């Protein structure tokens, strides 16, 4: 309900998601980009909106990431709870691929994730 | 100190700052392009800040007004207390133009304000 920011274990950046669709990690804190707003679809599966861009996040077909203006199904995403209050996600319409960021803070494509990688696990935060 | 918005006098309009630099008034108090920052520069002076754009407001050579992604002369403003807690902001760089908005929410150009004018009041309001 309130925002939130996901802070990617692999290096501390927040999930961050421009005003002009691009998607990356950032470790700035006052950031205005990586306050990012999750939206219950159904049990267990999230859209990813960036307030600032007024943007969903979305897995492409392959395996890049771009926020959208509009909803599509590229835009949900199951989410997993795991140790340590770190949550997972993953593409409803891409089954086997993650949102994930690279220990520099670009982010890791799809088709490069996996479980158990540091690269997919995301704490939400406060904002 | 703390963000806020603009309210303007002239329809109710908020101010606001997209992130490709266009200035425009809306009415919805939820856009997110209406969080200001100001900030003091002397006393009485200030720039204005689109907060998720990250652009100054500034008034151009021919009145047009566009956020500037970087500080220059002509993103400061007197910012002066006039009518009922209504504020006015005038162009430090170009002397006899204010920050407007038209009852249409479409921003004023600066040529055509002048003191007293609805269009030239804002209510500063918190975030
Ligand atoms: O290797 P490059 O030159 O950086 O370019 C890659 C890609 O082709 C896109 O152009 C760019 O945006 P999106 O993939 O998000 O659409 C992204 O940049 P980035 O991952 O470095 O931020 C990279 O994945
Ligand atoms: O803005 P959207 O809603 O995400 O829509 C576009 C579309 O979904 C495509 O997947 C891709 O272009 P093509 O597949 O036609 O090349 C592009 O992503 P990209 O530029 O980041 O790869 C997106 O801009």
């Amino acid at each position: 309900k309130d925002p939130k920011r996901l802070y990617c274990k692999n290096g501390g950046f927040f999930l961050r998601i421009h005003p002009d669709g691009r998607v990356d990690g950032v470790r700035e804190k006052s950031d205005p980009h990586i306050k990012l707003q999750l939206q219950a679809e159904e049990r267990g599966v999230v859209s990813i909106k960036g307030v600032c861009a007024n943007r969903y996040l979305a897995m492409k077909e392959d395996g890049r990431l771009l926020a959208s203006k509009c909803v599509t199904d590229e835009c949900f995403f199951f989410e997993r709870l795991e140790s340590n209050n770190y949550n997972t996600y993953r593409s409803r319409k891409y089954t086997s691929w993650y949102v994930a960021l690279k220990r520099t803070g670009q982010y890791k494509l799809g088709s490069k994730t996996g479980p158990g990688q540091k690269a997919i696990l995301f704490l939400p935060m406060s904002a």
